[PDB]
């Protein structure tokens, strides 16, 4: 897509979601971007990592803190193929990231407007901007484990 | 009073000792220990700045260490003792851990997600319900908010 755009980074998250094919649930892929540069990548690997927190968004935030040598990732934007859960939404507030961009909503456990809104809770110390709908048609297909293979040349 | 072995107050004192290792972190020192069948399977304290990990909270390390020993990201029937009420990020990890009970001492009137800022653990839309027990060693845990330790 157009370079350094929301749809551009969403395609990177869609590719990473394929690594979560052998996980119980919707495959989620996440990428953490700061100043048009990748500082963190992640996919769902709870069973593969024996970590109850090994979500796509969390692995991207965990890798970003190692790259930035700081648990605070100011002005960073996190691209996820799925609406964050209550655990992932809480991690973005503590990371103080600038924005989360997810494609399709999680009408079962999503914490960005569906089941609740943890990112926009009035009692929070940080506000993370929310942008939804980026590559929504392809991200919605991830709910049924569908991936795209378009025509080449 | 009397603190029986393998009891809630017994494990809370173990978490209070672990909290000393998080004294050099921005915020109140929190200590957590994960217990399954009266055996320690996970320990943790605040190490966000020391490890460059925004998720390096006390309860999360116990769940992360617990998942490593249990060889399973699902820690059924496990009890998590923390010196502080969990935040929104830690409380979300306990739902995914499928632990049986969380035991925290004092409430977190700033970032707590177990009654203070919200109650996510008992939300009806969750796939798992974690039992809540609060107030265990509250006096020794409330002093931890002001960096006070008993001698
Ligand atoms: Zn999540
Ligand atoms: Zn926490």
């Amino acid at each position: 897509e157009v370079e350094f755009s929301h749809e551009y980074w969403m395609r990177h998250a869609l590719t990473l979601a394929k690594r979560a094919r052998d996980e119980r649930g919707v495959p989620v892929g996440a990428v953490l971007v700061l100043n048009n540069r990748v500082i963190g990548e992640g996919w769902n690997r709870a069973n593969g990592l024996h970590d109850p927190t090994a979500h796509a968004e969390i692995m991207a935030l965990r890798q970003g803190g190692l790259v930035m040598q700081n648990y605070r990732l100011y002005d960073a934007t996190l691209y996820s193929t799925f609406e964050p859960c209550v655990m992932c939404a809480g991690a973005m507030i503590h990371s103080r990231i600038g924005r989360v961009v997810f494609g399709v909503r999680n009408a079962k456990t999503g914490a960005a407007g569906s089941l609740m809104d943890v990112l926009h809770h009035p009692g929070m110390n940080h506000r993370v901007e929310i942008t939804e709908g980026i590559l929504a048609d392809e991200c919605a297909a991830l709910l049924c484990r569908f991936f795209r293979m378009p025509r080449r040349v």
